[PDB]
């Protein structure tokens, strides 16, 4: 009864998609790609909004374009047919405080310059100094302010910490939840905004047998037979027999396996259960919640100086005084004690799409915990508008325009629609991507994952590889990885 | 007669002396050829008594710079201003286009950043593997990334990225690509009187220890456990330990004949091969300075950092867009006279915004440095040479063309106009006791060799200190300083524990 297959890939995100592609490319046949959702792409999804305007609600950029193999591959295609597949949208960041207004490229604040010294400080703190404890990013910044207070103006001590928090939108984690040791990463080049990441999903997906794809099939268990074989069960009752399986479900979904209770959407029952080195790796790596909110306006009626804008959370002169009077980090923490969440309670990152793509919309990024709350009320459009109205306005103000007008039903910006991500509530997602809490060793997971459950049960995905960890191109490389090792193995006869 | 003889009263030698005295050592000498102390640290006086550092000006790497931190402690204690953090957002000026910085369409700093990462990637974990010129490296980047660069970026970026010439004092075709990028260990602090740093150290040991106008002609290492030293004036001194801090450029004269040269020290026994070999894998740059003193500030103080860009051509763009490969680029370029102020990038420090003084401290590089220092007395000529770039700056800073006011003459109808009252030029490439600015690398060099060669000394008695004898702070004021404490401590302990 259990139909035989050479390779069964679980999950049709970019990793599984690339794995299948690579398998077909190497002549392997009778493979299956089982996907729980009614679409392929996974954390890569392009949704439609006001008037057919398209937006990537998952991944948007090709990072590390100097070495990104996925990007270079896309780049080659565009060189051959002159088709626009992406756009380099890095720009000079415009920073905004609720009161103080724009604070970027400020001849007195010089925030970008001290920010640079701070990252140099962090680098010096961990590089070479083996054995140093981890601590949160926040604690790292406080330590910076303490050690360099003699060389910083009050205003710098007040705003730098708020401005350097934009790093939160890289990990999807608030600075108190983020591991300092993992905060700074080396960008290997500019970023390229994909103008349709779905084009990349479709191109790869159509590079292998259509019949290979089975959507709406939720894999519920995987068993290793003593007789060198792997059995897989979709919830629709069908059973499969395969030589090799490549599991690409998100780290957060895979985590569900190391827990009792199998009736959890997305959870896979492993038999034998996942090796201790794999189960334990979950105690040393976590999941962040980067989220998105798309603001669609009728038309652009604001300044297009830049395509990158970050709103700083509120700061206070009281904070400066505390930094000035604290004897040490201990006292500083104690002194920090002196009441509800707003759009100014954390930094927010807005992509002014008008300048980069011509679309009169804003693509905003948020982080945990704000993300979990916003996505939870993503259906209440008027409440979202109420929540994001003040920063929405402050922005228009700095961009030489007027207050936003709610038009979700002449010379002012009119909000037509609001789209929200839903990655934290989606059972086949459960967050955005792998991230580190303080004390986490992302390497434990990568190692346990790339070494597999055994010669037959493998893993791929953004959380299974070092180079490009947490990125679309990393997940892509892992797919290529696992598929190639198997291709080679299958060749031997 | 003497225990330790220090050659050179630069910051290196002055620290070595300060240290030795700090460790109770006595009967030491500081033999200095110039009639002043400080070496490449010299503060001059100009119009209305304004002071400027014609030599070193900044405390680099303030996050870890030990000399700066010592200065920082002194100021936290007495509240005396000893420095001011002057890093600023750079204003870039092109003759034809004007301001090209923080441009919403050129976004030059962003590609410059990428250019920088490409450089780290090209040399990262490969082991030497063909070291080219900073210029070549930039061409490779342009060729390799043209698909993701606009025409204006390919044109202006290479000109902007050349501010790095002002960090080595070397034109991009003479400069080693492998060494071009440094590790800016935090912000820079403009020393408001490096002469204060020099004076403090000079006055921290017996004043009778210092001997100015002493040109050491030769150092003799008598196998009978002792070192012989004699200045050009005939006097002879004897010491168990000798700390040589003459600059690398001066020291390099020893490994060459004709011991007639000024400042050259004849070594007997000669400097071992390891030492002499070092000079083949390291060189000297020529960072220079020109101070333009104005009556008063009448320009916008938006920034204290201003860089004028060398001219560029769309012609250059076209070649990049057409080159089939690297070798072809070289030809199309090698086939693509008169030096002017627009022939290279010039770095202008606007002192008005940082120190309140109506002057510009301009930095220049080789090959330009020697030419300008050569005419340092021809004020009129100096003015006609920089005039156009000076007006381009004033225009961009919402002001007017400069008026030559160096010769005592007055006119009332000139208050909203910048008035040049004086020009001061450095002279390091022509000073026989410095012969350049500091250690630098031509493509193919390897600084470590000299650092090792120097740090391990000629032997247990003849040692070396100076900006070129250390890794951390190489070519910097704190590097030489530390090298001084180094040789000092070592020699100090080899005497204290004795008896
Ligand atoms: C909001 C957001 C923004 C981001 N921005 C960027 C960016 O700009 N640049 C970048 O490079 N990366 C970005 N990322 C990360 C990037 O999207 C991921 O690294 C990438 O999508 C991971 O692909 P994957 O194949 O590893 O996992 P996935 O895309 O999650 O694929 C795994 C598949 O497994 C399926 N599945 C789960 N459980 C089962 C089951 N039991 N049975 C069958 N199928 C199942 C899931 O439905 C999913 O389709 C972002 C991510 C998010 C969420
Ligand atoms: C234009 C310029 C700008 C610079 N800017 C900076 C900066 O901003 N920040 C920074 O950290 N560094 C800067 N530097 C570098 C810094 O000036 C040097 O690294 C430092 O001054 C070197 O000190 P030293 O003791 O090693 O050598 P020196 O200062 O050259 O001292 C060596 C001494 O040896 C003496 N001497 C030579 N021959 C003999 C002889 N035969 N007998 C007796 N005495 C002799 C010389 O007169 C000299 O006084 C700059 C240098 C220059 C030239
Ligand atoms: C590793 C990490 O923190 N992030 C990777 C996985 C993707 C970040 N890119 C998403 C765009 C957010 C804007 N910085
Ligand atoms: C030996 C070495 O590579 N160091 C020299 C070339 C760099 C010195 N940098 C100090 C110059 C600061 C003034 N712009």
């Amino acid at each position: 009864s259990p139909a035989k297959k050479k390779v069964i890939i679980i999950g049709a995100g970019i990793a599984g998609l690339k794995a299948a592609s690579t398998l077909h490319q190497n002549g392997i046949q009778d493979c299956l790609v089982l996907e729980a959702r009614d679409r392929v792409g996974g954390r890569l999804q392009t949704v439609t909004g006001y008037q057919g305007r398209k937006y990537d609600i998952g991944a948007s950029w090709h990072h590390d374009t100097l070495t990104n193999p996925l990007f270079l591959e896309e780049a080659q295609l565009s060189l051959n047919d002159g088709r626009t597949r992406f756009v380099f949208d890095d720009d000079n960041f415009i920073y905004i405080d609720e009161e103080r207004g724009r604070v970027d490229h400020d001849k007195e604040l010089l925030l970008e310059i001290v920010d640079n010294e701070m990252s140099k400080f962090a680098e010096l703190e961990f590089h070479q100094h083996l054995g140093v404890s981890d601590c949160s990013f926040f604690q790292l910044v406080m330590k910076y302010l303490l050690q360099r207070r003699q060389f910083l103006t009050n205003d710098q001590i007040r705003y730098l910490p708020q401005l350097c928090r934009y790093l939160e939108l890289w990990h999807g984690l608030d600075w108190k939840l983020l591991s300092a040791k993992d905060t700074y990463f080396g960008h290997q080049g500019r970023n390229a905004f994909a103008l349709n990441y779905d084009s990349v999903v479709q191109r790869i997906a159509q590079s292998f047998p259509q019949n290979w794809l089975k959507l709406s099939c939720e894999v519920k268990s995987i068993t290793r037979e003593p007789s060198k074989n792997v059995t897989v069960n979709c919830e629709d009752g069908t059973v499969y027999n395969a030589d090799y399986v490549i599991i690409t479900v998100p780290q957060s979904v895979l985590n569900l396996s190391v827990q009792p209770e199998k009736n959890l959407r997305g959870r896979i029952e492993f038999q034998p259960p996942l090796k201790p080195v794999i189960q334990d790796a979950f105690d040393k790596i976590h999941f962040g919640a980067l989220g998105k909110v798309i603001f669609e306006f009728e038309e652009c009626c604001w300044s297009n100086e830049s395509s990158k804008i970050v709103t700083l959370a509120n700061s206070t002169n009281e904070f400066v005084e505390i930094v000035r009077n604290a004897e040490n980090l201990d006292e500083l923490d104690s002194m920090l004690e002196r009441t509800s969440v707003t759009c100014w309670s954390q930094p927010l990152f807005f992509v002014n799409l008008s300048k980069s793509t011509g679309v009169a919309s804003f693509m905003m990024l948020m982080q945990a915990p704000l993300t979990n709350h916003i996505e939870s009320i993503r259906e209440d459009k008027e409440r979202l508008f109420s929540f994001f109205q003040p920063v929405l306005n402050k922005i228009m103000k700095c961009l030489d325009s007027e207050d936003v007008i709610d038009g979700m039903r002449a010379n002012k910006p009119v909000l037509r629609n609001i789209i929200v991500s839903n990655w934290t509530r989606d059972p086949y997602s459960r967050g955005a991507y792998s991230a580190c809490f303080p004390g986490d060793d992302p390497v434990d997971m990568v190692v346990a994952m790339s070494n597999g459950q055994d010669s037959r049960i493998r893993f791929a995905g953004e959380h299974t590889i070092m180079d490009g960890a947490g990125c679309a191109y990393g997940a892509w490389e892992s797919g290529r990885r696992e598929a190639t090792r198997i291709s080679d193995l299958l060749k031997l006869e």
